[PDB]
């Protein structure tokens, strides 16, 4: 299938995502939306008995999401369904009451499998291999062990923040009484992990809380990363806030009313945990069950070196892929003869080569300022699989090419971990000879390098490139010649 | 063909466009450069004769230029030379050494296609009807009149920026002897006009000048408007200003010694035109010679309504285009039901229709925040045929759908002919209530107002679009209602 539509029902949200497959394994998300359907609503204290008023919601919002659905010409559509639904006594006359009023055939899933799709989201779709997964949902709660990209197991908890909600804050009971609710679930878990990966929509709101409050440069929150330690304190403040200091910190208003109950439950569980980082997820379910068929014939995963976010960039934007190779290429043979002068860390070839790879993608934009508009996509779309700093730094020395470096950039100075000036300055240079260099179909070149003197050796003119070499920026005074 | 090379041989810059053809009538830029060859050097004082090095220069950079062609797959390689290669008694040999040496065939054309192909570019990509093109070249200086996208009357004159340096500015001749002898030729201008249409390298480098200057917030050349009659005197001070206040202005290197010849040309010309507004051109002879073979069968003009930039975008990123012009209709319909309300000039129902049409082009990048992607889009790739006052309108729309538009936003200012906040804050909340309405295809909408009461009449549940509501931004007090 082309084109496949996810819908996540859950307790709260419920979730809608339209994927486009453009390779083998690039795709890309179409369209997306959630509505604050809450099917829980009331449920609670009817033994999780599906309510009439909330199975209305769900059923006009359904169909809504189904018109979507054929309105990008989906050719599947995948509809599963989480906590308050499995756990209703009346949840067959619900996914019935779907099935007469929009033809959608819903899947009622368990815990388990609830925990492994959010597991195979951010397996594969963020940037660190092992940690447990937090899916914090308004239902119920799922972690998933991942070790090195692999699945080794799965738990699911019946805390959520509508239950919570409905169980205990709404009837004014002492937060200490909710607390140990949690933590009595909280203590089943059987793992403990440095990173976590922050999953559903109380996490993402308190990631948007905290990029606000600490004026984050960066506005995406796929891949955020959270000091555990440094925020759990805030975070627990959070839990007794009344709605207007919750508006004041930025959350929206269709989320004041369940993320302080979200906020207990992740507290508790951070706690058990014993995290120290916890990374942002924008992903969870709904990408899960799309890449379970994506990557059903290869173990849920993707192949060692297959990026999907670079891939889907390459096949929207470059899909004639043979100049940037060259370039790549280039700023590999660049970067090795000059290591005596920059002695800069392998590591960063990492970035240079993606850059390499990139750095004309803005030209299907417009082929004036181009360097400035693949930035602008670099920084905006090249999310899976990429720390913020990982994009940051690609991002740099795609814009900066044939240029220097701002003292005062926000980007550049994203944290204290990043690059230095001088070896950003450095590596965008390379970039720019390498693009200078391949700006024909010159062949076999060669560089040596003696004291601070590059040879470029090439049985070619490079007439051009001989052209252009004054209004490269040199990241120390060397001297470039031509043999 | 699919992809068209044109190649155009200046006096002083040789230029290289690669253009790609998505449909009947959409094109846009591959690849573009210009190399300073300056194939005129020195030939000035031998009766035109081109000197060696000058012709090594341009057959080393042609035999680089062809290679480029190739790389990018061009079905066609079009191929003309203006001034100094039509003027030089060794003309057939500098065309046959190029032809032995990469198989290019240079066409000479005279100066009246040279002023024909300008005029094709300015009648077809620029936003105003009528006016005169100058088209200031290191050999000559073209105009051709056009009246109601059309083209009445040509004229070339022999005066050129290294032209007029190597008679004059090059011995110390007095300034005035330069102008005298400028003057003598441009009295054969046998037109006048309030607008003019700036073509070349000269202007364009006057134009950036002139953007510095005033802290411009539109970084594009294309389409920027110039006072004439304000900044005549500027243009004229040019002349006698020293290589190191033209670097202060913002000059590029490589285009210090030729620009002070051509403010000198301009000034001249200006003043004997009447002009009183100059549009910078973004395109020139190497457009208009693509031009007149993708429009050969439509009389070098495209038909009523259709805007290549616009086409162009929407082949690139909206290959599906009934969402957009259901977006589109909606607007319309919701603008006139407003208008009691809004008061609104209908001319800017333009810039509203358009802003329909690609207000989630970004979405092709990035689904969250697609809005702020598309403005992205539209504000540095929407330039054929719009004003910087169009570009910037149908930009903020976008962006700002959903939001309140700032009071201090810059592009907002950019001119003092802008619609004012509120105005554009109406077509945004038009745009964003339209956008909810079209999220499913909820066919055949009605609108009705009594006093500040809008009332949708529909069929349709409307489910979503209820949902959002509260998220429209309103411009003034105003209740809406589903009947
Ligand atoms: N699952 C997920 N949600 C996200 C991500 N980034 C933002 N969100 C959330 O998704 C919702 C939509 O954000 P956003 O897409 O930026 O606005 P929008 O309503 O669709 O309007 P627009 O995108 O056309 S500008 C917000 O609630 C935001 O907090 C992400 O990477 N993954
Ligand atoms: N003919 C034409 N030239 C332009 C236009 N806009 C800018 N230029 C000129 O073309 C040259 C390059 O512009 P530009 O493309 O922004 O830099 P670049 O060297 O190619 O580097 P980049 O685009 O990859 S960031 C400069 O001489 C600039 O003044 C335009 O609209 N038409
Ligand atoms: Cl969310
Ligand atoms: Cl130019
Ligand atoms: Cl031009
Ligand atoms: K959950
Ligand atoms: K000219
Ligand atoms: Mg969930
Ligand atoms: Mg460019
Ligand atoms: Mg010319
Ligand atoms: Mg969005």
């Amino acid at each position: 299938a082309k084109i496949t539509t996810v819908i996540d029902i859950g307790s709260n949200s419920v979730r809608l995502a339209v994927f486009k497959k453009t390779s083998q394994f690039g795709f890309y998300l179409l369209f997306e939306t959630k509505s604050k359907v809450r099917i829980s609503e009331g449920c609670y204290a009817f033994n999780g008995i599906l309510q009439e008023i909330p199975m209305q919601r769900a059923v006009k919002a359904l169909s809504e999401f189904k018109e979507i659905a054929l309105k990008y010409k989906s050719k599947k559509i995948l509809c599963v369904a989480t906590s308050a639904v499995r756990d209703a006594p009346n949840r067959l006359e619900f996914v019935a009451r779907v099935k007469k009023a929009c033809g959608l055939q819903i899947k009622i899933i368990d815990g388990q499998k609830e925990a492994l799709y959010g597991g195979i989201a951010c397996a594969n779709l963020l940037h660190k291999n092992s940690g447990i997964t937090i899916d914090i949902g308004g239902g119920s709660t799922e972690c998933a062990l991942i070790e090195k990209g692999k699945i080794k197991d799965l738990i699911s908890l019946d805390v959520g923040t509508i239950r919570i909600k409905e169980m205990f804050l709404d009837k004014d009971l002492d937060v200490k009484l909710a607390k140990a609710f949690i933590q009595k679930e909280v203590s089943k878990l059987p793992f403990k992990h440095k990173n976590a990966f922050g999953v559903g929509g109380t996490i993402r709101a308190l990631s948007k809380v905290l990029m606000k409050r600490f004026d984050y440069p960066i506005d995406s929150l796929h891949g955020y990363e959270i000091d555990a330690h440094k925020n759990l304190a805030f975070i627990e403040k959070i839990v007794m806030l009344k709605e207007d200091q919750l508006r004041l910190l930025g959350v929206n208003e269709e989320r004041l009313d369940s993320i302080r109950s979200g906020a207990l439950i992740l507290s508790v569980v951070l706690e058990h945990l014993k995290t120290s980082l916890m990374i942002t997820s924008g992903v969870g379910v709904r990408e899960g069950v799309f890449l379970s068929d994506l990557l059903r014939n290869h173990y849920h995963k993707f192949p060692p070196n297959i990026n999907p976010s670079l891939i889907s960039l390459k096949d929207r934007f470059l899909p004639h892929e043979k100049h940037s190779q060259k370039v790549k290429k280039e700023c590999v043979k660049l970067f090795e003869a000059l290591s005596p002068l920059h002695k800069i860390d392998e590591k960063y070839l990492f970035h240079l080569k993606i850059a390499g790879e990139l750095a004309s993608m803005g030209k299907i934009l417009s082929v004036y300022l181009a360097h400035k508009h693949s930035a602008y996509f670099i920084l905006n779309a090249l999310s899976y699989g990429f720390s913020h700093q990982d994009r940051a730094i690609i991002c740099l020395l795609a814009q900066f090419s044939h240029k220097k470096i701002p003292k005062d950039n926000a980007i550049a100075h994203m944290s204290a971990m990043m690059p230095s000036l001088l070896t950003l300055q450095w590596l965008s240079f390379i970039l720019s000879l390498a693009e200078n260099l391949c700006l024909t179909d010159s062949h076999h070149l060669k560089y040596t390098l003696e004291k601070n003197k590059l040879v470029i050796h090439s049985n070619d003119a490079l007439y051009l490139a001989k052209e252009m070499l004054p209004k490269l920026v040199k990241p120390i005074p060397l001297t470039i010649e031509f043999a």
